[PDB]
């Protein structure tokens, strides 16, 4: 019993943590066999990021402007290449503690661990959503830059996020590792602003069947919905609009509790009516949406 | 920017876990140097959880009985002994990725990071406090068992906390790894109960200048208090006593915001009498208690391991 917000365990992530360093700016680097992944970033000082030319700046620096470091030990870099907003390292160690590992470019609403580092140093795991702005509610302070995260279902730790920049509400914006943002975001420092962010009402449902699974039933009506009716309320509270895909989706859960999805869309209604009238579920005051179904019956 | 319930990093532990079996019960085991230190209730049948002598079921124990296993490979067991509610195994191989690491017995109030365990194979990694009624509101299901709380202080892991059972209401119960139980509890199947719980006081106060530190003001006032009435102010709504040990601990926070720690105290004293007025800090409804002041300092200066 108990529900937690749990992130993966880090120690794979850990071990590819480096420093990466180019003139005065300095951030962290993912290295996985030969190569370090880091924003390309790096290489602007603070006024070329208002309008920089990426492929000029890094036509200009060579091999040895770039320095790695992964603990106490100096690698070499033999090689340099850009992939959109993400630069390539070429070093001439691979790296022993590699897992095996894959790069997964995510959806809003996909929840994944982030491995907060520091001068390549880990500092601290939390467990995070891509919001349906395409924004994530880090904890990232300057330094960061080049922190990932990443899932490991069954061994293998699938890289989906690399931590890029802070926008002005204080959330955080980023790139999958093949270094395309997630967003409408560029690595500027041009006027960008989070669009207005939404609940996500799948994850929302699947902490409610978590809920229900832990023993809590007080939220339960006698109530269902159509599945329009529930989007049109929904909408109405800054909810996502919930897809015939999130229904099939929550399907397993439904099954386990006898607690139909529209049956559940109901009593997600009349939370969002009545509030919580000085309950909690699971420990919480607010809806939780930072567990995915796939979260809910791994954890449960 | 942004506070997140934040665990340390788990690799140091990773590589101590394995997998015990005694006879028909799996459960965890930490692995350091040529020791595997697991919950003694290994030994148990659920027959014998009704009412165990330890001492008399482990002496029908062979070396053998116990099977050990870290990845894929087996360990053998060459010796085996109990330390309270702590059953350790010696065994012919040292961890060769044992890191730096102490025993510490932490106090209620003190939060520590979870590696939930099955079968020797890490699940999950989260962050809690060790209740003022000594139990933690943790996530574990059967097989959890031998799980480990822990903190890191620079290079050295310090273990605090080995999950051992789960309380009717769902929270749980263990012990440090001296096999030390935190609370009243013991590791027999009878009536137990969480005793009525209290609010992690200086730790809400940390919450709070953690919420200052991120641009979260609304609940700031010109007022301040005597710590004596923010006392008589605590006692009322079940929060635990404001020490000048826990005014003192506050006090870089204090610094660095502006907010004297009593002026602080009034600004929960309000939030206690009046609520949040459908405001939120940090995203939640309610005041967070599982974040010390020095976590709030290392979350928010990015201390690193
Ligand atoms: O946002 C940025 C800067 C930036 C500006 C424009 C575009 C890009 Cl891609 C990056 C570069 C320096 C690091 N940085 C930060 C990244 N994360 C958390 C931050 C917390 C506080 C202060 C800065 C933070
Ligand atoms: O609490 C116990 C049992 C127990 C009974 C009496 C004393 C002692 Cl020390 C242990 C033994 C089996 C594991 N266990 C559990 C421990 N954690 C989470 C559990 C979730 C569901 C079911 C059992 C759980
Ligand atoms: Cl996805
Ligand atoms: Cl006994
Ligand atoms: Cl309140």
């Amino acid at each position: 019993s108990g529900f937690r917000k749990m992130a993966f365990p880090s120690g794979k992530v850990e071990g590819c943590m480096v420093q990466v360093t180019c003139g005065t700016t300095t951030l962290n680097g993912l290295w996985l066999d030969d190569v370090v992944y880091c924003p390309r970033h790096v290489i602007c000082t603070s006024e070329d990021m208002l309008n920089p030319n990426y492929e000029d700046l890094l036509i200009r620096k060579s091999n040895h402007n770039f320095l790695v470091q992964a603990g106490n030990v100096q690698l070499r870099v033999i090689g340099h290449s850009m992939q959109n907003c993400v630069l390539k390292l070429k070093v001439d160690t691979a790296n022993p503690k590699t897992p095996k590992y894959k790069f997964v470019r995510i959806q809003p609403g996909q929840t994944f661990s982030v491995l907060a580092c520091y001068n390549g140093s880990p500092s601290g795991v939390y467990q995070c959503a891509m919001r349906p702005n395409f924004t994530i509610k880090g904890s990232f302070l300057n330094g960061s830059c080049g922190s990932v995260g990443f899932n490991i279902d069954y061994d293998c730790v699938s890289f989906c996020y690399m931590h890029h920049m802070e926008l002005p509400t204080g959330v955080h914006a980023g790139t999958d590792l093949e270094g395309n943002f997630y967003g409408p975001f560029v690595d500027r420092q041009t006027a960008q602003a989070a669009g207005t962010d939404t609940t996500i009402t799948v994850n929302v449902l699947a902490w409610l069947y978590a809920a229900v699974i832990n023993g809590d039933r007080w939220f339960l009506n006698r109530f269902t919905t159509t599945l329009n009716d529930f989007n049109l309320v929904a909408m109405k509270y800054n909810y996502e609009p919930l897809t015939q895909d999130h229904v099939d989706i929550l399907g397993p859960l439904s099954a386990q509790t006898g607690i139909a999805v529209l049956d559940m869309c109901a009593s997600l209604k009349e939370l969002l009516q009545n509030g919580m009238n000085g309950r909690t579920i699971l420990g919480s005051a607010l809806l939780e949406d930072e567990f995915t179904p796939f979260d809910v019956v791994r954890q449960c």
